[PDB]
């Protein structure tokens, strides 16, 4: 006997300031944020949400970024009247790392915790700076990210798909989830956007002022070089994502912690095979 929620939010209030500089302590987010809870997880208490949101950050040595999104994404995602939960997904030891494998393996933890139908792939160092800019899923893919400050405020080419995205469980079942075998920075989000092209899709997007988003600027992480196989990897998509992806993904969970802002699932995804 809850209603739906309004279609849409009527908490919302636009525009925010959005700062990096300052220390954060979790333990102050937490009681900030009181109706969060155990794992990251809250849905409203006045009214149904239509939108069960995973959110899923692919993750590793990255725990300063990750409290300052905490902060800014809690109190936003409330406002936004979503049903959600947060996955931090963390890649164990020190080989090589995998963006879009562990976003795969975010996708499929999370089906176990609760009967989401929306993901948020969300990189940990980017924050939206306009609570319009809605994190949930629609009619098709969904970019995110649209106008981030280090691309000057608009997308650095009209398909580009990377940095925040969202898709339905359909959509996402549709393309065979991401790829497995893009190892180290760059252009598996590309084969994310030809994987939609060639399922019929096209990528729906907010305008450039409610698109608006923050990058926290940081240095190179080692162990993520640029994958110099990656032209090669995006020119055969079409081929390739028939049997790369989903359906031919394993890994080995080494832990799950429920912390209050967030589950942490600490993942063995291997190295090159
Ligand atoms: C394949 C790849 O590296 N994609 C990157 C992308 O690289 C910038 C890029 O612009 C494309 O349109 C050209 O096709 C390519 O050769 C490069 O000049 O940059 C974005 C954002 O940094 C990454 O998300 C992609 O992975
Ligand atoms: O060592 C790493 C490499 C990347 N990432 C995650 O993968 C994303 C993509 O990489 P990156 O920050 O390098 O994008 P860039 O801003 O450099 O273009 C990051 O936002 C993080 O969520 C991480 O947590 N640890
Ligand atoms: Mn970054």
């Amino acid at each position: 006997s809850l209603p739906a929620c309004p279609e849409e939010s009527p908490l919302l209030v636009g525009p925010m300031l959005i700062e990096f500089n300052m220390p954060v302590d979790l333990e102050l987010v937490a009681k900030q944020n009181p109706n969060v809870k155990m794992g990251g997880r809250y849905a409203p208490r006045d009214c149904v949400s239509p939108h069960k949101v995973a959110i899923i950050i692919p993750f590793r040595n990255r725990q300063e970024h990750l409290k300052y999104w905490l902060y800014y994404l809690h109190p936003v995602l409330q406002r936004q009247q979503l049903d959600y939960g947060i996955y931090v997904i963390n890649q164990a030891g020190d080989t090589i790392f995998n963006r879009a494998k562990l976003l795969n393996v975010g996708f499929q933890e999370a089906l176990k915790d609760y009967d989401y139908t929306c993901f948020v792939f969300s990189d940990v160092d980017l924050i939206p700076m306009n609570d319009h800019n809605a994190y949930r899923c629609f009619s098709q893919p969904r970019h995110i990210s649209v106008a981030m400050d280090k691309f000057g405020f608009s997308l650095p080419y009209v398909q580009y798909f990377g940095g925040v995205s969202a898709l339905s469980k359909q959509q996402f079942l549709t393309i065979n989830g991401f790829p497995n075998n893009y190892w180290g920075w760059g252009g598996e989000d590309d084969d994310i956007f030809n994987r939609l092209v060639f399922r019929g899709m096209s990528i729906s997007r907010p305008n450039a002022v409610v698109g608006t988003t923050r990058h926290i600027r940081h240095s190179r992480d080692k162990k993520n070089e640029p994958n110099p196989q990656r032209f090669d990897r995006i020119a055969h998509t079409k081929e390739t994502m028939l049997s790369d992806g989903l359906n031919s993904l394993t890994y080995q969970v080494l832990d799950v912690q429920r912390y209050p802002l967030y589950t942490q699932i600490t993942v063995d995804i291997g190295t090159p095979s």
